[PDB]
RNA sequence: ACAU
DNA sequence: CGATGT
């Protein structure tokens, strides 16, 4: 119904599908920048997803902030939510990076607490994620 | 179908 | 138009 203006907004950025992949989170109120994680050579748009909120969590657990996190992607809430990302992604020489993150990822998840809600963004009502990447 |  | 996902 309402954005929730006190919350951290992440997304994902690509060149292909699978291709390069990057990811950021912003401050929903005001933009600002507050990670941008290092372009991956080879990844699918719903690992960046993944990983976005995963580091989102990690960002805010660190700074003991209890915003909520705001995702567009219905499958990455899910695998959150799973601590399983479920990828159809090839694991091969060139996938090694990508892969090894997710699976870093799902290991902290596994090794870690958190009451961070994770929120789906409502496109249709709220136009594009503060997070996007405009392409 | 819906979400990217 | 192509791909990634539930
Ligand atoms: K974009
Ligand atoms: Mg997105
Ligand atoms: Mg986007």
């Amino acid at each position: 119904e309402e954005i929730i203006w006190e919350s951290l907004s992440v997304d994902v950025g690509s060149q292909g599908n699978p291709g390069i992949v990057e990811y950021k989170g912003v401050d929903t109120k005001t933009g600002e920048v507050l990670f941008e994680r290092e372009p991956i050579p080879i990844g699918t748009n719903n690992m960046g997803e993944f990983l976005a909120i995963v580091h989102g969590l990690r960002y805010l657990k660190e700074r003991n902030s209890r915003k909520p996190i705001y995702s567009d992607s219905q499958t990455a809430i899910k695998w959150v939510k799973d601590k399983k990302a479920k990828s159809t992604l090839v694991r091969n020489e060139e996938t090694a990076l990508i892969w090894k993150l997710v699976d870093e990822a799902e290991e902290w998840l596994n090794t870690h607490t958190y009451e961070t809600p994770i929120l789906k963004w409502q496109t249709d009502k709220w136009g594009e994620i503060k997070a996007d990447y405009g392409r």
